[PDB]
């Protein structure tokens, strides 16, 4: 036999079906990621920081709405895992450009899908730690660059992705894989924080609208007319899908695993002690399926302040705790999410969270489209107003266009409201549309830090100076070029 196979080997390139499912591995590789994509992008903000209603421990979790985070507990380590699918990629990348067994057509959709994939992953990086340590090659020491370097890597790896791809904009191996629209989304997250964060200005702006409007134009998306249906467990595929990560029996748990243990209820206290706002208890509910634990716990306030009546994305995102008093009431406790409600597989007793977890939809397109609009002094109305019109429903939403309709969401309902305020202001009314479309979806942290720091120390508890994450220990030990993250001495 022998003793020494490795996967940069010739034999395992030998035919199309190879590269195929090499392919496939690596989505796979980035799919270990998605916890880390959602902590990255979402409960360092304003969403969570209360105690577990049920009585959990949170168990250092709470250093994340806390910003407490430090050298000694970061939160997240080794770069969230991402150096290893960067390693990857790397390898489909030479063995593709090297290749004589591909279409040139097929060759240039998989350099579409690596170049994509990797921009993606340097600008969590970037956005994440900052200054980074620049991989481009396989390997089965070294400092990292100035995050202005990263970010031209991040940009000549959107332009080779481009270019791999042309203008075929067809989700070729479905919306759980990479495609043109996938790059074309990041290409517009990308040339907004290049424009905003890194002095691109009007340039960069005019750049992302025109990324986004391609989507608009050429590829086949729509908003699902049930915002609830959006994450349902048996509509993945739907056209309002841009990239999701696909999550499925025997093959992997949402955020393998990480969803129930942080964020879904635990079974014994919502069946012992808990009832709808009826005074049912849970033992006798649907809900009584769910187990998990909460370490991050929604704000309790957040479920009645998030959201205007008529809403349909407050019961969609959220599931509201009662308890019956001594004197009969039932009380309001607290909140849980409701986005992800996994399925009861045949003969089960516990629910199994099996949902896939969106990357980019439809929705974010028209809100960065937006966002982009905004940024060059360009009317955001339409984008604003189209995905309003499908949270509201569309007869609701016309009849009370004079209070819901952008931009006239404002008054009363903002005045002691920490989590958003009126459509005076286009950017807060961008914010608040996203805060409202994409909780649970790790995006929050991401836009507050996009529009700058005082958009993020006015709803957050993190300090300027802290902004990025620290690289804990095991990494600068095995490492000793690598600097701890500016902000985090003492
Ligand atoms: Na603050």
């Amino acid at each position: 036999i022998d003793p020494t196979s490795s996967i940069a080997d010739s034999n395992y390139w030998k035919t199309e079906a190879q590269f195929s499912t090499f392919n496939v591995g690596l989505h796979a590789l980035l799919r270990e990621c998605s916890f880390n994509f959602f902590l990255l992008g979402e409960p360092r903000a304003d969403i969570y920081g209360d105690v577990p209603f049920g009585g959990e421990a949170t168990q250092g979790m709470e250093r994340l709405p806390f910003n407490t985070i430090n050298k000694e507990n970061t939160g997240i380590s080794n770069f969230a895992g991402m150096y290893k699918v960067i390693n990857q990629i790397n390898l489909m990348i030479a063995k593709t450009k090297e290749t004589t067994v591909l279409s040139e057509a097929g060759k240039n959709y998989y350099l579409g899908e690596a170049y994509g994939m990797r921009a993606y992953l340097y600008f969590h990086l970037l956005r994440s730690w900052g200054d980074v340590i620049l991989y481009l090659d396989y390997t089965n020491s070294k400092a990292a660059s100035p995050a202005e370097e990263v970010m031209k890597q991040i940009k000549e790896d959107i332009t080779a992705s481009e270019k791999g791809f042309g203008s075929d904009y067809s989700f070729k191996y479905g919306r759980y894989y990479w495609s043109m629209a996938a790059t074309q989304m990041l290409k517009g997250e990308v040339y907004l924080w290049s424009g905003r964060q890194m002095g691109g200005g009007t340039a960069d702006y005019t750049t992302a609208k025109t990324a986004l409007q391609s989507i608009v134009s050429n590829a086949n998306v729509s908003l699902q007319d049930d915002f609830s249906k959006v994450f349902a467990y048996n509509n993945k595929d739907n056209s309002e899908i841009i990239f999701s990560i696909r999550n499925a029996k025997d093959e992997y748990n949402m955020w393998d695993d990480r969803f129930r243990q942080n964020l879904v209820p635990q079974q014994a206290y919502m069946t012992s002690t808990y009832c709808n706002k009826e005074g049912v208890s849970f033992k006798d509910l649907p809900e009584g399926q769910l187990n998990g634990l909460i370490r991050l716990q929604i704000r309790y306030d957040l479920y009645n302040k998030a959201f205007r009546d008529g809403d349909t994305r407050k019961d969609a995102s959220m599931t509201a705790v009662y308890q019956k008093q001594q004197d009969g009431t039932v009380k309001y406790i607290a909140p849980f999410c409701n986005k992800y409600q996994g399925v009861l597989l045949d003969g089960a007793s516990q629910r199994s969270f099996l949902n896939d977890y969106p990357i980019y939809r439809y929705a974010d397109c028209l809100l960065l489209l937006a966002e982009a609009k905004a940024l060059l002094g360009e009317d955001p109305t339409a984008e604003i107003n189209q995905v309003r019109e499908r949270a509201y429903g569309k007869e609701f939403f016309e009849a009370n266009k004079a209070t819901l309709a952008y931009p006239n969401d404002k008054g009363d309902f903002y005045t002691d409201n920490k989590y958003m305020s009126g459509d005076e202001d286009p950017l807060e009314a961008i914010l608040k549309e996203r805060m409202r479309e994409f909780m649970f979806e790790g995006k929050r942290w991401y836009d507050l830090r996009l529009l700058g720091a005082d958009y993020v120390t006015k709803r957050t508890s993190a300090v300027a100076t802290r902004l990025l994450w620290p690289i804990n220990e095991s990494v600068l030990t095995d490492n000793p070029a690598l600097k701890q993250t500016p902000g985090y001495q003492n």
